[PDB]
């Protein structure tokens, strides 16, 4: 009736799963291209996240299985103002980088 498994502390850490790519929404009259997906936080509690294609992405990767992590900043990080409210940046990563939470919100105990 009771266990000493008392844990208060996260992270700033969500987790995301690759489903399809040619996704298009056409806003100003103009096509973007987006890419909108379900996601975990550390707790693994479902979340919703949309993230695009930067400079910075390398084409060939997201595997149509494979899994993500996003990294969010704190809006007053430390000196500064201004900071990475919304998801600065993300990882591809699979099964074993997820917490024991996570990958079982994605799974739904399947394996």
């Amino acid at each position: 009736m009771e266990r000493a498994s008392l844990n208060r502390i996260g992270k700033d850490v969500y987790y995301m799963q690759i489903k399809g790519e040619g996704t298009i929404e056409k806003v100003d009259g103009r096509n973007l291209r987006n890419y909108t997906l379900p996601a975990y936080d550390e707790d693994g509690v479902k979340k919703q996240i949309t993230f695009r294609s930067t400079k910075k992405e390398n084409d060939h990767k997201l595997n149509k299985y494979a899994f993500l992590r996003l990294y969010v900043d704190q809006d007053d990080n430390s000196k500064n103002e201004i900071s990475s409210i919304e998801v600065k940046s993300y990882e591809e990563i699979q099964k074993a980088d997820l917490p024991e939470k996570v990958k079982d919100k994605f799974t739904i105990k399947l394996e």
